[PDB]
């Protein structure tokens, strides 16, 4: 539960792709769905079909997306939109993608400036790194046939990011 401060009688949502494997994504469902679930409720939405993600406004106050081991997935304006939008006030939002020290912020592929601006200004707050991951063959080809990154200043890293609460005045 401290993984992504979960908790019991909340609404957490859970974000899955083609890079997030059934055995560890029903895994990590699974343990929120009898951790959250149980007095809460738990979500199941796919990157691709994030549209479908909108359900409400302000309703989850916890939204995961892609939080596996060589993970590989880039989130946008368009992707964190929805979820900051069902994020209810004051929740928090986890996702993992490859960040590029070597490119500018926007590029072929949201690099770590470009990822923390573009999800403070999706609505949330408070953005920062949890921890980094290195670079894998298995994992670069992957996201270099799904979405196109190739570099070698690249690297995986998670980052987080608290929605914006009315009871504060911070900016947004």
């Amino acid at each position: 539960m401290a993984d992504f401060g979960i908790s019991a009688g909340q609404f957490v949502a859970v974000v899955w792709d083609k890079s997030s494997p059934v055995e560890a994504l029903k895994g990590l469902v699974d343990k929120l769905q009898a951790l959250t679930g149980n007095e809460g409720r738990v979500s199941v939405e796919n990157i691709k079909q994030l549209l479908q993600s909108a359900h409400k406004e302000s309703s989850f106050d916890i939204i995961l997306s892609g939080l596996v081991p060589g993970s590989t997935t880039l989130h946008s304006a368009e992707i964190l939109a929805e979820i900051a939008r069902i994020l209810r006030p004051g929740g928090c939002l986890f996702l993992k993608e490859p960040v590029e020290t070597a490119v500018d912020n926007n590029s072929k592929v949201k690099t770590a400036s470009k990822l923390c601006s573009a999800l403070t200004l999706s609505g949330l707050v408070e953005v920062k790194e949890l921890q980094r991951e290195p670079l894998t063959p298995e994992e670069v080809q992957s996201v270099r046939e799904h979405l196109g990154h190739e570099s070698d200043n690249l690297l995986f890293v998670q980052i987080t990011g608290k929605k914006p609460n009315f009871e504060v005045g911070s900016s947004r």
